[PDB]
């Protein structure tokens, strides 16, 4: 994935509620520093739903993908009202950008 058109993405679509900054302030959504590799719903500091606790995956590029596609299809009683991300090499991009971001 392109990491610069991925920080677009993200700035465009994500960052209304979202920092991926290292403790980043938490908005309507959590801080999402240190993203990849931890189970969903673990945010440091921040109060999540049940089911984006309870989900039980690991976050990764291929949990993303399908995340971000829907995010109320795979996590359904999420409070995170997005739409998601209709085409994949968006979403590859997107989350290659986070994938930097996140752990920088
Ligand atoms: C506000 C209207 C949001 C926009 C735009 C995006 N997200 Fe979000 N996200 C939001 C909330 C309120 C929550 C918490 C939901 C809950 O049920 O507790 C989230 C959560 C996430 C997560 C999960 C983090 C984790 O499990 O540790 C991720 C990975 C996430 N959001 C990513 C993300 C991206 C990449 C977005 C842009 C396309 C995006 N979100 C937009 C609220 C909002």
């Amino acid at each position: 994935g392109d990491v610069e058109k991925g920080k677009k993405i993200f700035i465009m679509k994500c960052s209304q509620c979202h920092t991926v900054e290292k403790g980043g302030k938490h908005k309507t959504g959590p801080n999402l520093h240190g993203l990849f590799g931890r189970k969903t719903g673990q945010a440091p500091g921040y109060s999540h739903t049940a089911a984006n606790k309870n989900k039980g995956i690991i976050w990764g590029e291929d949990t993303l993908m399908e995340y971000l596609e829907n995010p109320k299809k795979y996590i359904p009683g999420t409070k995170m009202i997005f739409v998601g991300i209709k085409k994949k090499e968006e979403r590859a991009d997107l989350i290659a950008y986070l994938k930097k971001a996140t752990n920088e």
